C-alpha cells in the first residue's frame, strides 16, 4: 500500500490511542513496534482484554486487513472501541503504514 496515506489515516484515527516508535507509551491503547509476526496481545507492560490476549492469531497482512475492517466483529470483548475501515483501499494502506513504522 502507500505508506504515506497511510501514516496520514493512522494520525487521523489511530494516534489518539497508539504510538508506534520503539520503546513507545501505552495510551488508551498499546504501544505497536514489532506487532507483525507477534501472536495477538504480546505488548510489553499492557493490560489487555483476556479476549485480545485469547485470540491467538498471528498478526500480518491478512489477519490486519480483516481485524481493521470490524474490531469488534474479529476479537468479540475487545476494549478498543473503534469502527472499523471499511474501504479495502484505506486499510490497506494503513497497514503498508504499519509495517513500515513498527520495525
Ligand atoms: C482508542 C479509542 C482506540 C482507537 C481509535 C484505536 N485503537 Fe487500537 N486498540 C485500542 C485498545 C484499548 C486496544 C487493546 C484492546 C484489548 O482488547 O486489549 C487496541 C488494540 C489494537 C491492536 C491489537 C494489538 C495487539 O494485539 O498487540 C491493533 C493492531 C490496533 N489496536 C490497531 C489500531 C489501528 C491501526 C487503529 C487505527 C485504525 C486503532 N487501533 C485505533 C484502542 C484504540
Amino acid at each position: 500500500g502507500d505508506v504515506a496515506k497511510g501514516k496520514k489515516t493512522f494520525v487521523q484515527k489511530c494516534a489518539q490511542c497508539h504510538t508506534v516508535e520503539n520503546g513507545g507509551k501505552h495510551k488508551v491503547g498499546p504501544n505497536l513496534w514489532g506487532l507483525f509476526g507477534r501472536k495477538t496481545g504480546q505488548a510489553e507492560g499492557y493490560s489487555y482484554t483476556d479476549a485480545n490476549k485469547s485470540k491467538g492469531i498471528v498478526w500480518n497482512n491478512d489477519t490486519l486487513m480483516e481485524y481493521l475492517e470490524n474490531p469488534k466483529k474479529y476479537i468479540p470483548g475487545t476494549k478498543m472501541i473503534f469502527a472499523g475501515i471499511k474501504k479495502k483501499g484505506e486499510r490497506q494502506d494503513l497497514v503498508a503504514y504499519l509495517k513500515s513504522a513498527t520495525s
